This record gives structure tokens, C-alpha cells and sequence, in this order.
């Protein structure tokens, strides 16, 4: 079966963790700890195939955030989170864009631009403007809730086939 590495970036609290959670456990994380760097591996059928998921959940509290760089090396996708309810997350997306190219010293890296907590009501950060900056990095925009499951079988689907593409 075909191995696929994912890492999930973004700034901290936009719900990386909670998004990968809720993928492989099928649970919410309520609570708000910290990550420093996890792994997690599942196999699932997609599109027709077994896959082998592994997903490198990386910090992002620049405190926790040390070696961050050479843990995503082996990274094939990379899905880049902010958070709709978090302008600044938002606009610190092109700091996560900018290490991931220089991690792979690539500028053709599979992505998925992730739209988090879509199901919270303090929006400030509207579909259409994500939708725009997805476009100028050529890579789909998706937006997700770790709460309700809405939106992330569709991430994680979403770029283990970007992968495929490339
Ligand atoms: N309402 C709502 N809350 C969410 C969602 N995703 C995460 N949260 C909440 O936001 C907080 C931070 O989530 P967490 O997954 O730990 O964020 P993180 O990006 O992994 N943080 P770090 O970079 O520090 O590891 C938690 O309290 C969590 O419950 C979501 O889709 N909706
Ligand atoms: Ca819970
Ligand atoms: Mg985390
Ligand atoms: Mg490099
Ligand atoms: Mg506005």
C-alpha cells in the first residue's frame, strides 16, 4: 500500500491538533494544550485505495516550535491552517508557505489552504478572501470545523490526492 506523509501547519490555536484528531480518533478536543510535535498513522481506503496516513501534527507556539523544520523535511503535502475567526493567522499564512518552500527547496509543494472553526460565528476572515489567496498559490481552499467534523475528511482527502497530481 501507498505511504502518504502530511504535516499540518499554521499558527498556534487555529486547531491543527484538534483537525487531526478528529480525523484519525473521531473525537473533539474541548481543551487547549500545546503541541510540541506528534505523529499519528492510520490506514484508510481513499478513492479506491489503501492508503497508509502518516500526519505530522508540528507546533505552532514559536516557544514550541524549535526543529520544527527538520521533522516536515520528509513532509510530501502540507496542509497550511488558519483559523476564520483569527485575521492574524490569516495573514501569517505566508510564513508557513515561505518555510515549507524552503524546507523542500521547492516551488511546487502539494497543499491544501485550510479554513478552520467555520463553525463559529466571529468570522473575519470572509471565504471569498481565502478563496483569492488559495488562487495565487495554486492550490485548493477548504474550509473545516474539528467541532462538527464538517469539511475534514475533505482537507485531509483533499491534499493526500494534490499529492497525486504532482
Ligand atoms: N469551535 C471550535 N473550536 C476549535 C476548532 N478547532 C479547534 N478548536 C479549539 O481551539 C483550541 C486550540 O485547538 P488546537 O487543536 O489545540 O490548536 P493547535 O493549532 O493544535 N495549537 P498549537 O499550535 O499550540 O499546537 C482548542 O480549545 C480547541 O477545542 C473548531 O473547528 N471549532
Ligand atoms: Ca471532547
Ligand atoms: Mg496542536
Ligand atoms: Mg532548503
Ligand atoms: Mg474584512
Amino acid at each position: 500500500m501507498t505511504e502518504y506523509k502530511l504535516v499540518v501547519v499554521g499558527a498556534g490555536g487555529v486547531g491543527k491538533s484538534a483537525l487531526t484528531i478528529q480525523l484519525i480518533q473521531n473525537h473533539f478536543v474541548d481543551e487547549y494544550d500545546p503541541t510540541i510535535e506528534d505523529s499519528y498513522r492510520k490506514q484508510v481506503v481513499i478513492d479506491g485505495e489503501i492508503c497508509l496516513l502518516d500526519i505530522l501534527d508540528t507546533a505552532g507556539q514559536e516557544e514550541y516550535s524549535a526543529m520544527r523544520d527538520q521533522y516536515m523535511r520528509t513532509g510530501e503535502g502540507f496542509l497550511c491552517v488558519f483559523a476564520i475567526n483569527n485575521t492574524k493567522s490569516f495573514e501569517d499564512i505566508h510564513q508557513y508557505r515561505e518555510q515549507i518552500k524552503r524546507v523542500k527547496d521547492s516551488d511546487d509543494v502539494p497543499m491544501v489552504l485550510v479554513g478552520n472553526k467555520c463553525d463559529l460565528a466571529a468570522r473575519t476572515v470572509e471565504s471569498r478572501q481565502a478563496q483569492d489567496l488559495a488562487r495565487s498559490y495554486g492550490i485548493p481552499y477548504i474550509e473545516t470545523s474539528a467541532k462538527t467534523r464538517q469539511g475534514v475528511e475533505d482537507a485531509f482527502y483533499t491534499l493526500v490526492r494534490e499529492i497525486r497530481q504532482h
